[PDB]
């Protein structure tokens, strides 16, 4: 069995693939761009991945990866009445260029199931487009589509860290994303059942995507602080995961 | 910083301490009794701890140790309208001996906050029982007591598996348990700011604890199929990607 | 596949089984006597363990685990030119006990085969005995018998730390060891076969071994700074040394 | 603290960068040219790398990175009189180019120390250069220069998988070369202390090494069969035990 892994607690330029207002400063992710002052600028969309490639499933032994990342992620807007729009980890494919700005977070073109993009992506949505979003904020799983298969509450707390966790089972196909604010103690989680197989080539490339509204107001950060992946493929530890990156 | 892990696919006799009605069997850790037959039996008790205990906070350094646990868990009871009690996660200390059956898990004395006990507990609650639990089914945090400072709602699912993550941070004193049933793609979560050092001894044994209840048709197995721990003590002043592989995916 | 892993960066009396002479004070592994001035006592026997046992093989599956160790000792005489004895790395049955003193270090009856012993050791030896070592400082593989199977040069420096690592590897049957004393910038290995189904049982305690001389002058301390250990059960693969080593010491 | 870590149990084109002569068939990272037939090929020359750079020390904090690395290789020749010249695994300059070919291993400039290549790197000598190598098979330490700064006998054997683990621990500034050969049951040793701080650029690449002779009956095979790598590198101011099992 093959292994890749990797925990970043500050950020580094050197090591990632960066798109468009995606950009590394004082040890942060800040994915999109901030104003002189530091406060968000609306229109911004911005991509980063990291640098190796990562086999998720195999054509010929027909063994699909198990997969784990982890991330504290902090979204603050000035007025929490009128923020956009959100930022997402995707598995992308390798020689891969950015989509569609906004409420589509750079990832996917339309509502409708294109599996020509070959995305699969967790959306933690700020901004509710009635386009294709349930009614409040919402952790969604994406798959080809910016219309999430399955969505789950949240409370975002403005401007307090988010530490995630996001595990791929290939025994069960099963997918989950979770989410902890533990300066308020409130915690979320989804699950859904997701081929790989079918919906990402064999080669993606792993990393994050967010955006800010079409709406000049429309203001937030898109800030990662950390983050930590682990990949098992077979020819995947969750308790002596995070402790070397999350915990 | 000081280091333990240990993944069970498998449970075996051999590497844990069994107390009460708690027996290995066949790979599965049976913590509540079975007839021939296999059928739940009633009054019974069960324990099973890890064979080192664990250093959870250092008192010279005032260190506090970040931990994760993960587990695969399954209830099956005959009759929904009448199972007990449930099956429980928890840190006991060293050399503890087992409680209160029934609505106790083997854990706890009285619903009142007994800081003499010195238990951290993740259950999963199926027998409700009106003076200290909710409504629904529950998952729920049991600091030096019974009655959980918090809870949340856990829709049990009769015989099926449950993949259960607990994570305790020490930066941040945040205690995360989480649980899905991969058959049902359904997941739940908990998490409550927890102090160990005002709650836990210096050492503790890490396992389970199970029973059932008070009368002959309140019967349900409390088993678990496999276990993975790991901890981390800092010396001077825990990846969670790289723990679920090597045990739960 | 099964794991078990944990780092020993500073030892505690609780996750350790002790047996005799065997001892931990500030931190530090003290396997043979010292008086309260500093200075190593003769007769001396220590042996101590980890407190869980380990499958390294499954009679069942017909698997035998892959592991590694690495730790730091310290050994250091008064009087460098009579020294006594060394310390050792040893698989040994989980209800053993320590068994002949002086250059049989606590593992051994006699040097002829026996293996109702069922010991598995890698030996580091201060004192040479004519009977079945080789003449210089040597580092050996010992199978159920004192005298090493095979043995390498070892340039013991003494009160320096010396920095172990073990590995077995079940692929090749080959169990290579390895010592660097990074004062001096020195390295030896040693590599031989070695089936374990044989020798060893199924489970074993896994730990240390180290004994001081006969005389009132063959004195030297037996002291363990750290210690790492991992092992890897497969049910139907080589151990990563690169990620370990690391997250060893 | 920073961590990274992989393990190649078969070579993939897809995480690597490949220069020269370098290629991925089979799964088995073949270095040097080979016929279509098997026939090993004279003034050939070849490097691998791995797609992320590495963080070996900062300078901001003077932290430096502990790390380890363990591959299988082997070295087949026609002919075990006559052949060149042997592989290396390196630490490399972000966007190095291959060098010198045959002797100096597509590493090196010239025998005298020059630090502006930034290299350190951990050889595998099956030829003795009459100009700077000692009189047999040998593992060496090279700094800056192809000239080994120490070495140690190697006895190469002949079309047989070698088992390699370098761990430098940056708590001694120890570099420590191993190699055994497990169908022989034989190991080799070298430990010698390098400051990285002095030596190599806050990001290195990471990967192998090789050349054949310049005569065209000086033919050997350098194959890599599988790799893992780890490091660490902390904020302020390395467990081989775990890392060769969860390695190769
Ligand atoms: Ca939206
Ligand atoms: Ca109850
Ligand atoms: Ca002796
Ligand atoms: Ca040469
Ligand atoms: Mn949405
Ligand atoms: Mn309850
Ligand atoms: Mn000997
Ligand atoms: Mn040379």
């Amino acid at each position: 069995a093959n292994l890749i892994s990797f925990t970043f607690k500050k950020f580094n330029e050197t090591n990632l693939i960066l798109q468009r207002d995606a950009t590394v400063s004082s040890g942060k992710l800040r994915i999109t761009k901030a104003a002189e002052n530091g406060v968000p600028t609306a229109g911004s969309l911005g991509r980063a991945f990291y640098s190796t490639p990562i086999q998720i499933w195999d054509n010929t032994t027909g063994t699909v990866a198990s997969w784990a990342t982890s991330f504290t992620f902090n979204l603050q807007a000035p007025n929490a009445a009128s923020p956009a729009d959100g930022l997402a980890f995707a598995l992308v494919p390798v020689g891969s260029q950015p989509k569609d700005k906004g409420g589509f977070l750079g990832l996917f073109d339309s509502k409708n199931y294109a599996s020509s993009n070959q995305t699969v992506a967790v959306e933690f949505d700020t901004f509710y487009n009635g386009g294709w979003d349930p009614t409040e904020r919402h952790i969604g799983i994406d798959v080809n589509s910016i219309k999430s298969i399955k969505t789950t509450s949240w409370d975002f707390a403005n401007g307090e860290n988010a530490e995630v966790l996001i595990t791929y089972d290939s025994s069960t196909n099963l997918l989950v994303a979770s989410l902890v604010h533990p300066s308020q103690k409130t915690s979320f989680i989804v699950s859904e059942r997701v081929d790989l197989t079918s919906v990402l080539p064999e080669w993606v490339s792993v990393g994050f995507s967010a955006t800010t509204g079409l709406s000049k107001g429309y203001v937030e950060t898109n800030e990662v602080l950390s983050w930590s992946f682990a990949s098992k493929l077979s020819i995947n530890k969750l308790a002596i995961f995070n402790l070397e990156g999350k915990a």
